[PDB]
């Protein structure tokens, strides 16, 4: 099945953008990543790093995740990323989201070797 390593990097990965251009980002990205397929994600978001700026956060700042797991990690450096929120007009399967453009520090929880981020915390 997809590995948890290449699921974090279809959900949360957009290297070939800077930044989301138009309100739309979300609705285009949520569907052609297949994250609105059995229902309405309701929050994702997106980063706009290279894949190695991001991997690296794994070897970074060593913080308590969310849930009180301690393999999360917070990045030294703020990001530019992309928060897709559902809207109340949000209806599966036309499931439709508020695009938030921000520069934020991230937090993702790693796994495995190579030791790469598995999941996204929390922007900060
Ligand atoms: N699982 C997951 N949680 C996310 C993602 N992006 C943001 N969140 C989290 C961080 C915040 O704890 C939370 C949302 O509500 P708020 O309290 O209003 O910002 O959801 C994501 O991509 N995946």
């Amino acid at each position: 099945k997809e590995t948890a390593a290449a699921k974090f990097e279809r959900q949360h990965m957009d290297s070939s953008t800077s930044a989301a251009s138009s309100s739309n980002y979300c609705n285009q990205m949520m569907k052609s990543r297949n994250l609105t397929k059995d229902r309405c994600k309701p929050v994702n978001t997106f980063v706009h790093e290279s894949l190695a700026d991001v991997q690296a956060v794994c070897s970074q700042k060593n913080v308590a995740c969310k849930n009180g797991q301690t393999n999360c990690y917070q990045s030294y450096s703020t990001m530019s990323i992309t928060d897709c929120r559902e809207t109340g007009s949000s209806k599966y399967p036309n499931c439709a989201y508020k695009t938030t453009q921000a520069n934020k520090h991230i937090i993702v929880a790693c796994e495995g070797n190579p030791y790469v981020p598995v999941h996204f915390d929390a922007s900060v």
